[PDB]
Order: structure tokens, then C-alpha cells, then sequence
């Protein structure tokens, strides 16, 4: 469905758009973190979402959130606490907790 599709894409911008820093929106950088995918075992961000949604890789809601989750849940367990991205996390969960909400109650109807 184009609706679908057309609310898969207005829902990742309203995401987008709690990453004030853009903190999220492109993967972590490897070169500046060499330790990521020693403990992180299926990076995301934005960027990847999008490049996701535009092949036609989330064809439910459910992954799409699944990858929302990731991008939050990745940067709480890799980052310590006292640290910015961890800091941004904790909120970015409660920011995009709504956001998918909402999405989600657009997309039952229909
Ligand atoms: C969500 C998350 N988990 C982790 C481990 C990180 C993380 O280390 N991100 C990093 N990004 C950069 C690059 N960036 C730095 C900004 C200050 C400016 C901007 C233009 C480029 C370096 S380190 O982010």
C-alpha cells in the first residue's frame, strides 16, 4: 500500500526529528569506535531505516519498530551511562515510544 508506505516514511522523519545532535541518523562511525560490533551484533540508525523502508524491507509495522528499538537499545547497552549518547538514548525511548505510537494507531485504521 502507498499509504503505508507514505506513513512509514512521515513516522521515521518525526523520529528523525527527536535526534536534535543527529546522534542516530547515520551508523556509528567504525574508524572512531573500532569496539562497536564487538559487542553491538546488529547496528542501526536512521539513515539505514530509510535505505530500508525505501526497498520495500519493512512490509509491517512491527519490524519497522523492531529497528527503532534497535538503534535505542544498541546505544544503552554499548555506551556507559554518564555519557551523552546514553543520556540521549533514555530519552530518545520515551520521545519515540510516542511517536511509534501514534504511527501505529494511524496504520490500524487501515
Ligand atoms: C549512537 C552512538 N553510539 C555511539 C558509540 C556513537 C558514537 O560514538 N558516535 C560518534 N559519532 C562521531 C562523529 N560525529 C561526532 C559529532 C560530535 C559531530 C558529527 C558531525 C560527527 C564520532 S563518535 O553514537
Amino acid at each position: 500500500l502507498t499509504p503505508f508506505l507514505i506513513l512509514l516514511r512521515k513516522t521515521l522523519e518525526q523520529l528523525q526529528e527527536k535526534d536534535t545532535g543527529n546522534i542516530f541518523s547515520e551508523p556509528v562511525p567504525l574508524s572512531e569506535v573500532p569496539d562497536y560490533l564487538d559487542h553491538i551484533k546488529k547496528p542501526m540508525d536512521f539513515f539505514t531505516m530509510k535505505q530500508n523502508l525505501e526497498a520495500y524491507r519493512y512490509l509491517n509495522f512491527d519490524d519497522f519498530e523492531e529497528d527503532f528499538n534497535l538503534i535505542v537499545s544498541n546505544c544503552l547497552k554499548y555506551n556507559a551511562k554518564d555519557t551523552i549518547f546514553y543520556r540521549a538514548a533514555v530519552r530518545l525511548r520515551e520521545q519515540g515510544g510516542a511517536v511509534l505510537r501514534q504511527a501505529r494507531r494511524q496504520a490500524e485504521k487501515m
